C-alpha cells in the first residue's frame, strides 16, 4: 500500500527512530509499503520516519529502471575520509526544493539486511550521499538543517503556504 | 620483509590454501610482510598463495597512496547479481598481461578481519572484482584460466621465454 509522506515543518519528522529488535514479516510488510511509496513518489530512498513510523528502517533503489532494491535496518555510518563532496540534494519531505549539502565523500555503512543479518558496505558517490541523508531522517534531521537560517526559513514559509492552499482543496 | 612472488606457470600457484584457525603472531607477521610485498610490486591485492604460503589470507589496498589497507582471512563470496562486469585484469603472478574477464558486479563477502573477528561485506566495483580474483588464487585458479586455451598458452610461452632470459642475466 502507498503511505502518506510527512512534510517539513511537520514536527513528527523530528522524532528519533527506535531500533528494530526483530526483523519479522510485519517489518518486511512495512518495507514493502515503503518501497511502493518510494517508487511512486518517486524517490531513490525513504526512511520510516518519513511515513510516520519511527523505527530505524531505510529502503533505497539507485537504479533508473527501479530494479535494484536495497534494505538497511538499524543503519549507521562512519566517515572513511575527511574529504567532503558537494551534492545538490532533494527530499520527499521537502518537495520541490534542491540545495547543496556538503558531506563526507566516503563512508562505511553497517546495518542489518532484510533478513536481520548484519553486514557492512563501503559507500561512495550517490550511495554515500543517500545513506547519510536517510540516517539523518532517523535522527530527526533534515537536509535544510545544513542550510543558512535564512534559506531554511524561506523554504519553510513557502511550504507552509503550499500546505494551507492544499488544505483549501 | 619483502617476499618473493611466484609467477605463472609455476605449479605451486595451483595449490589450494588451507584455512586459518587462529590469527596468531605468525599470521600477523605474514600479513605485514604481504602488505610490504604488495606495495613494492606494486599491486592492489595479494593472496598468500602468491608468496608460496598456502593459507587462506588476502590483503588489499585500492587507494593510490597506501591509505586503505584491507585484510580478509578465510574469505568466501557469493554473487548477488547475474549482471556481469567486464574488467581489464592483471596479476602480479602473470606480469605484463591484461585481459578482459567477466565476473558478477556485486558480491557478498564473508571473512575474518585482521583481528580474527567474522564479518560480512557487500562489494561492488573494483572491490568486487579484486575479492573474486584473490579468492580464486586461494583455490589455485588464475585469471588466465578464464581465457581461451590458445591465449593462455601464448601467455605461458611468453613468460617461459622471459623466465629463461632472466635466468641468463
Ligand atoms: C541526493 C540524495 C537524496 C536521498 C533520497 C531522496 C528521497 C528522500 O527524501 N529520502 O529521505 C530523493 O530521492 N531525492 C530526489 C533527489 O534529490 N535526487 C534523485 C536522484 C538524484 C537527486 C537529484 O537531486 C528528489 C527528486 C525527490
Ligand atoms: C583487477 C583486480 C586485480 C587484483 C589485484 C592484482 C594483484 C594480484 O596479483 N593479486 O592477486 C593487481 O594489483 N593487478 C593490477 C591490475 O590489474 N590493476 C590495478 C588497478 C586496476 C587494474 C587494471 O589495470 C596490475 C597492474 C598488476
Ligand atoms: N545482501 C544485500 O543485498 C545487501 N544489503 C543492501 C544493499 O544491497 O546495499 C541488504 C538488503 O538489501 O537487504
Ligand atoms: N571494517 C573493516 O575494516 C572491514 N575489513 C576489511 C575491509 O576493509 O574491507 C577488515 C580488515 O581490513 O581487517
Ligand atoms: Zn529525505
Ligand atoms: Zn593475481
Amino acid at each position: 500500500a502507498i503511505l502518506n509522506i510527512l512534510e517539513f515543518p511537520d514536527p513528527r519528522l523530528r522524532t528519533i527512530a527506535k531500533p528494530v529488535e526483530v526483523v519479522d514479516d510485519a517489518v518486511r510488510q512495512l518495507i514493502d509499503d515503503m518501497f511502493e511509496t518510494m517508487y511512486e513518489a518517486p524517490g531513490i530512498g525513504l526512511a520510516a520516519t518519513q511515513v510516520n513510523v519511527h523505527k530505524r528502517i531505510v529502503v533505497m533503489d539507485l537504479s533508473e529502471d527501479k530494479s535494484e532494491p536495497r534494505v538497511f535496518i538499524n543503519p549507521e555510518f562512519e566517515p572513511l575520509t575527511e574529504d567532503m563532496d558537494q551534492y545538490q540534494e532533494g527530499c520527499l519531505s521537502v518537495p520541490g526544493f534542491y540545495e547543496n549539502v556538503d558531506r563526507p565523500q566516503k563512508v562505511r555503512i553497517k546495518a542489518l539486511d532484510r533478513d536481520g543479518n548484519p553486514f557492512e558496505e563501503v559507500a561512495e558517490g550517490l550511495l554515500a550521499v543517500c545513506i547519510q541523508h536517510e540516517c539523518d531522517h532517523l535522527n530527526g534531521k533534515l537536509f535544510v538543517d545544513y542550510l543558512s537560517t535564512l534559506k531554511r526559513d524561506r523554504i519553510r514559509k513557502k511550504l507552509e503556504k503550499q500546505h494551507r492552499q492544499q488544505a483549501h482543496h
